[PDB]
């Protein structure tokens, strides 16, 4: 079992740099329209308080240099959607994929391509953190990179990244430009939220644990959600709804440990630790895994 | 920090669907060969004569699928473990590529394909024991593993089985196998695995070109004291090379080499007493000097 991040030519084929008088990062290339985020229109002087319609009225097409390769795109129109800005350009993508612009829900994973300069750099697993937050892998020159999910050939889109806050977590919008988390896109002092870990991630990679042959924390009992919802908030962990017991569904008639069972052995892990043991390659628990994750 | 996979794209436009037989696994389509495992012939499996195998063979006995596209076979020919079919058709899509064979501790991208079509894609090492640690289900063969550098794709790694143990082996793409194994069904072992130990240091750089510094400690090491302790963790011996490849990392960060070997065995002695370095309960190894720096 690893992290696996979705093959991501379809999207390389998307990706273009962006620039706008001083600042260089990437756009999404799709149709005829290049996303990127609308702080690409600050300078020093306004990033600490932008007044982001005022500076986009001040701009015409010709302050924006769009490169998809060695290509320059002729932008011939602009706008801007919430904390997007929404390039039209010449012509349309011919590599354009089916697509979806989706928002995801904390918990959720997807696969960032990290890009600088328009050119996909790397690919990897993240998860949309109960806070907002992504735990990424982002330099300077990263803003405009995506993350993805593919489903039977339709790439849905449900991340561009914009920031790093001051822990050095990440957050971004969806591509609608509406953020995920309580932050804006102001040069601002802003800190995520306490987290939490993902309680139903986190047995869905139990089960995934029992499923290659290591079984050790299984044990004999099972407890209630009330009793185990309890020892979660001890430890940080989400609350486990009803509904999280039923997606988990496939993997307990797979193994025959049910939800509450294997939350007996998740509870017990709480507390007796691994008792220097590893459960899957980890001394940790791992919260980035969905049941669908697994499954796949 | 993470396990960063290059894009897949470049390979991706280059993986078929090989069937031969009752088997179908993964081939690498560029210009007009495509690479596959040759126990694709197989039916067998504890003593096969490839060779007399092959020679029953004739070209479209191989049914090879470029997504809905089949690719007529012109001609064959083996070359150590993998099998070249050549085809009717030069891939439209061929990166620039080269074959390399890495040595132990390298890292590289996998994509995991099944049925000729990408499935995934994850970072990987090749363990001083010639195995890697991959994700590999039934007719995911033929799979590859590759880095890119330039649009250059490098080829070093195709996949053939999976040990007892669970770890799996392959070949290079001239068809020489990793280590000590055999496209044969027998009993074979993967050796005693140990730790990269060079990869190790690497990250430990890596953790304070970043933030942290907690490990650190007053002391050094020679090359021979921590060589003898780090043996009994079962580490990987550091050689002077090792220890060359990371002067750059050293000279960025102040840390001399050997005194960040002090802190990994002190490291090894105490453990992480609850804490974690870059995002890790535990020493990671499948990151290399060249990795960190990129
Ligand atoms: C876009 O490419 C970069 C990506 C950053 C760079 C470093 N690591 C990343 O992920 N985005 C930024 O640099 C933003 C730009 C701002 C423009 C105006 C609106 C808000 C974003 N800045 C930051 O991400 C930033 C500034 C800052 C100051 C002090 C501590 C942390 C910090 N992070
Ligand atoms: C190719 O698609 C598969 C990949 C395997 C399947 C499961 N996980 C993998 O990586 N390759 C095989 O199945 C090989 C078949 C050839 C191997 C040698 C030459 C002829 C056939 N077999 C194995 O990988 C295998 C069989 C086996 C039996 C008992 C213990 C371990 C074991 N591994």
């Amino acid at each position: 079992f690893r992290k696996m991040a979705f093959p991501s030519g379809k999207v390389e084929s998307c990706m273009v740099q962006v620039t706008c008088g001083t600042t260089t990062l990437n756009g999404l290339w799709l149709d005829d329209v290049v996303y990127c985020p609308r702080h690409v229109i600050c300078t020093n002087t306004d990033m600490l308080n932008p007044n982001y319609e005022d500076l986009l009225i001040r701009k015409s097409n010709h302050n924006f240099l769009v490169q998809a390769g060695n290509v320059q795109l002729r932008v011939i129109g602009h706008s801007m959607q919430n904390c997007v800005l929404k390039l039209k350009v010449d012509t349309a993508n011919p590599k354009t994929p089916k697509y979806k612009f989706v928002r995801i829900q904390p918990g959720q994973t997807f696969s960032v391509l990290a890009c600088y300069n328009g050119s996909p750099s790397g690919v990897y697993q993240c998860a949309m953190r109960p806070n907002f937050t992504i735990k990424g892998s982002f330099l300077a020159g990263s803003c405009g990179s995506v993350g993805f999910n593919i489903d039977y050939d339709c790439v849905s889109f449900c991340y561009m990244h914009h920031m790093e806050l001051p822990t050095g977590v990440h957050a971004g919008t969806d591509l609608e430009g509406n953020f995920y988390g309580p932050f804006v896109d102001r040069q601002t002092a802003q800190a995520a939220g306490t987290d939490t870990t993902i309680t139903v991630n986190v047995l869905a990679w139990l089960y995934a644990a029992v499923i290659n042959g290591d079984r050790w924390f299984l044990n004999r009992f099972t407890t209630t959600l009330n009793d185990f919802n309890l020892v979660a908030m001890k430890y940080n962990y989400e609350p486990l709804t009803q509904d999280h017991v039923d997606i988990l569904g496939p993997l307990s008639a797979q193994t025959g440990i049910a939800v509450l069972d294997m939350c007996a052995s998740l509870k017990e892990l709480l507390q007796n630790g691994m008792n220097g043991r590893t459960i899957l390659g980890s001394a940790l628990l791992e919260d980035e895994f969905t049941p669908f994750d697994v499954v796949r």
